[PDB]
């Protein structure tokens, strides 16, 4: 059994929980109280390793903040959620990717972007740009849909085989 620790962070409103509550309770969330940070942990098999994903839910997104700080060093791979149709929160990941990398003191950072909410139309936020970004960062980048589950295993997999690798390098 192989522990990864997961954090998801992103801008308020984007899909953090709904993501969270999905994967580990198969239910989609209409209205979660914005305010609500809690770990979760659950057993999966990924890649025949039976892995325990021990994840955050982040609530507050505080530039100060101490909790913050530690949470960032405890957590071993970041979700990165801005949502299709918020072009603020696909701005806003440049500001948390930053923030990770000061508390790390490394380029080494497993990380996933992930573009949540793909069942909107109105898309704000071009795939091509998205890839562009992940591109220029050198991490993967993967579209979700919280309320329909579309890629939802596949996002914290993907994360955990981001982990899984570093950890060789
Ligand atoms: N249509 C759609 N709505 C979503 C999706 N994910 C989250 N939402 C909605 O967007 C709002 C914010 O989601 P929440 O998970 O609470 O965001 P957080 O602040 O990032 O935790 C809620 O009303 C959710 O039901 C999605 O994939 N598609
Ligand atoms: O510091 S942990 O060991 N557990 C935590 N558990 C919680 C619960 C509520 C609020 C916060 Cl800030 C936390 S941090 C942890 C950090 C990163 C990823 C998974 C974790 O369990
Ligand atoms: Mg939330």
């Amino acid at each position: 059994m192989t522990e990864y620790k997961l954090v998801v962070v992103g801008a308020g409103g984007v899909g953090k929980s709904a993501l969270t509550i999905q994967l580990i309770q198969n239910h989609f969330v209409d209205e979660y109280d914005p305010t609500i940070e809690d770990s979760y942990r659950k057993q999966v098999v990924i890649d025949g390793e039976t892995c325990l994903l021990d994840i955050l839910d982040t609530a507050g997104q505080e530039e100060y903040s101490a909790m913050r700080d530690q949470y960032m060093r405890t957590g071993e791979g970041f979700l990165c959620v801005f949502a299709i149709n918020n072009t603020k929160s696909f701005e806003d990941i440049h500001h948390y990717r930053e923030q990770i990398k000061r508390v790390k003191d490394s380029e080494d950072v497993p990380m996933v972007l992930v573009g949540n909410k793909s069942d909107l139309p109105s898309r704000t936020v071009d795939t091509k740009q998205a890839q562009d970004l992940a591109r220029s960062y050198g991490i993967p980048f993967i579209e979700t849909s919280a309320k329909t589950r579309q890629r939802v295993e596949d996002a914290f997999y993907t994360l955990v085989r981001e982990i899984r690798q570093y950890r060789l390098k």
